[PDB]
This record gives C-alpha cells, structure tokens and sequence, in this order.
C-alpha cells in the first residue's frame, strides 16, 4: 500500500480486485482512462502488454488482472492456508479466467449471434464450480478452506455478470447461488457493491451485458 | 512427488512443465491418453473442467497447466526469491498464457486463413518479453532476479513453438534469442529436449505447427 488502479471507467477485469480491496477494508485511488486518453497512445505504450489494468502498490507497478489478484492474495493472505489450499485457489482462478475469456469473447466478438449458444452451454461451465463448492464442508463457507481467497472475489464477479447476462442461470445451482448471497452479505463488500463508485459503472466497455 | 502427468500424446500444454521437471532433475510417470480413450468418455468426466492435463503429485491431483506450473514453482522454489520476483513471475506467465491462447486459437480455429495475420502481429506480441528481459541485469541472467522460475520454462516453450510457426521470428529480438539459447544449453534440459520422449512428440494435436 498505498494502492492505485489504472483502468477504463468500467468494471471488467478490475471488478474482482476492487471487491477484494473493499472487503479487506483497504483503500485505493482510481485513475480513470477515457477512451480518448487511451487513443493518444502514450500510456498504452508505457504498458507491458499494451493493456490495462495497471496497478500500483507502494513502489510496485503491476499489470494483468490475475497478477494483481495473486499479488494481493499473497500479501494480504488470501491465498489459502497451505500448499493444498493454495493449489485449489489457483485451480479455481484458472477456471474463472477460462470462462471469463469466453464471456469476453461473446461480449466483444459476437454478442448477438452467439448469445443463445453461450447461455445454452453456461450450465455445463458453471457445474465445475458448483461441484467444487459441494466438496468443501458442504459449501456452507468458501470454495477453498474456511477463509476467503482472491479467487473467491474473481468467481463472485464471474457469477454476478452471468446473472445479468442470463438472469436465473444460477437457479439450477443452489450452492453457487447461496455463495453469491453469502459473500455479497459481507459488510464491507455489501457497502462497496451498493456504492455509486460501483453501481454507476458499466460492466463492459462496449455497453453490452 | 512422485509425479504423474496425464495427457494426450503431444507437447501442447505439458511441454513447459515437462521441461521444468527434467531441468530440476525430477523423474515422472507419463500416462498417455489416446483420442480413443478420451472418446470412451469416462476420463473426461472425471476431470475438474473436462480437460487435460491432469497432474498427480503425491496425494495431490491437479488440473490446469498453469496450476501445475505454479504448484511446481511453489514446492520446488521456482517462484522468485521475494514478493517482487513472485509478482513479476506471474506477470511473465500471464503474458505467455495470453499469447499461447492466441496461438492455440490459430492452430485449431483457422491455421490457413489467419496464419499470415498472426505472424504479422507476432513481433508486437513478443516485444513485451524482450523488454522485460532487458530490464533485469541486461538480459544476461534469468528473466526474474537471478534464479530460474516456472514461468521461464513456459516462456521458453512459447518461444520454441513460434520458431516452428514462423522461423526467424526471433531475429528481431536478440535478447529473447540469447535467452532461448541460454536455457536450452542447460545440461538436464538439453538432454530432455534431445530425447526421443520429446522429439517423437508432435507439438500440437491436429498435425499443424
């Protein structure tokens, strides 16, 4: 700390990491990059893989949403209690990333043409998480162990946006539904999710959700 | 330990972790899965996300090539010496994963139609790693700090398969070239890359490279 997240004025790949910071009672600054400011190309080139989010933590400058989540989990202790929980946290995050990629591909590559196929395939994509949740203390707590991980925030966000995409896509998944309710109920997080900072923010950049 | 990798008879997403194990003087079991077995169905259904590789390490069963790389990096000490190195390691591995996905998309989605555009865009995709390499002791030692990390094997593989795809794509990147040369020269690794076990394996599964 202190933290600074450099991103576009959307939730996108910063949603999860912001929920993590909020829930852990951390403060951060928001440097917004207008589409126009991105178009000048000066920042762009300063970025490692020519992309955002860019994240500053004290003297550390990070790139890649997943690198920021692992850094945060590693420094804030949200990476499992042992090597086993640590490996399952990753396993869950890799799963989240894979589906987020398909989601992003839909939104930006062909929302209209393939939205139905995507939703028809959604159930089989969500099941793995439902299954992981059942193998951990009956899914009453978290997905890995008894303490929250950075992957929990990423998965939470993943689930939130697919609710907007396919309302009720979670009905056939009671464990994941209860999960979303449990985590969203967390005081600090609930307050962030209910804030203008979040609510007035569009899920994606192209205005599709 | 002991380690067992469950995968298709190809290099694909197991090439990097296999070079890691070998270079680290580790031995492993190879349980090959044929298309005929995968078709049978049962193995697929027992995989977390319906995919391979599947990795066994002692009593731990893992899925997701990157989860396995991180587990190995975490257990074998191949994840940097501190917090900074650890974040830069993830940062490097996230970038390799990003290009590896584009590469996989090409090979399996439209090799013929988009190969030229891909190779035209390649230079810009490789530059970020060239830059990272130049910022650590002049690109003379390891990519991060001064010890090997799991990301190095994954990046090495990524660079190797793009040499086959576009021979000489590294000529414009003298740092990455020397990198490949440096790591490939490592005794245990060199021995593995030069073995039948590796040589007789096709990079991909659809006969394209």
């Amino acid at each position: 700390p202190p933290y600074t997240v450099v991103y576009f004025p959307v939730r996108g790949r910063c949603a999860a990491l912001r929920m993590l910071l909020a829930d852990q009672g951390q403060s951060w600054k928001e440097e917004v990059v207008t589409v126009e400011t991105w178009q000048e190309g000066s920042l762009k080139a300063s970025c490692l893989y020519g992309q955002l989010p860019k994240f500053q933590d004290g003297d550390l400058t990070l790139y890649q949403s997943n690198t920021i989540l692992r850094h945060l989990g590693r420094t804030l202790g949200l990476y499992g209690k042992d090597q086993q929980e640590a490996a399952l946290v990753d396993m869950v995050n890799d799963g989240v990333e894979d589906l987020r990629c398909k989601y992003i591909s839909l939104i930006y590559t062909n929302y209209e043409a393939g939205k139905d196929d995507y939703v028809k395939a959604l159930p089989g994509q969500l099941k793995p998480f439902e299954t992981l949740l059942s193998q951990n203390q009956g899914g009453k707590t978290f997905i890995v162990g008894d303490q929250i991980s950075f992957a929990a925030y990423n998965l939470l966000d993943l689930l939130l946006i697919h609710e907007v995409l396919a309302p009720g896509c979670l009905d056939a998944f009671p464990l994941l539904s209860a999960y979303v309710g449990r985590l969203s109920a967390r005081p600090k997080l609930k307050a962030f999710l209910a804030s203008p900072e979040y609510v007035n923010l569009p899920i994606n950049g192209n205005g599709k959700q």
